[PDB]
């Protein structure tokens, strides 16, 4: 068993935009490594596009980042790890770039807008403005937006 498990039937990961040494995503997967070392994912899945995406911007392998979060329970040390793995993370102008390109992060074909606003509609459909995919996880996971 995992001292730092989570299961993420009953929380969630923590916001895409909640930010740990200047980056976004970085929490949200420490959470979803977690809670893939403790086989308690639910809906969520570790490895999928987006944080694929995150690991690929960083230079990160999704195996070894799991591994370390196992013997560093408290954020500054994964922190720690990610820029002792990363010279891009030491890099503020790239963290901040990488940021831009998430936080714009929109459905990428007519398919995918039609799958969004499906979303989007089932949870607030009220909610026009809302059409980035970091801004949906945050709609869905009951967080101001």
């Amino acid at each position: 068993l995992y001292f730092q498990g989570m299961d993420l039937t009953k929380q969630f990961p923590r916001s895409p935009v909640d930010r740990l040494g200047g980056m976004d995503h970085l929490k949200r997967v420490i959470d979803k490594a977690r809670a893939h070392v403790a086989g308690t994912l639910g809906e969520y899945t570790y490895n999928c596009p987006l944080d694929q995406a995150f690991f690929s911007f960083f230079g990160l392998d999704h195996e070894k980042f799991a591994e370390a979060v196992k013997s560093r329970p408290q954020d500054q040390d994964m922190l720690a790890w990610v820029h002792s793995q990363s010279p891009r993370s030491k890099n503020p102008k790239e963290v901040e770039s990488f940021n831009r390109e998430y936080e714009s992060r929109s459905p990428d074909s007519p398919e995918k807008w039609d799958y969004f606003r499906s979303v989007r509609d089932s949870l607030a459909p009220g909610r026009t403005d809302i059409t980035t995919w970091v801004k949906l996880l945050d709609l869905e996971e009951k967080r101001p937006v």
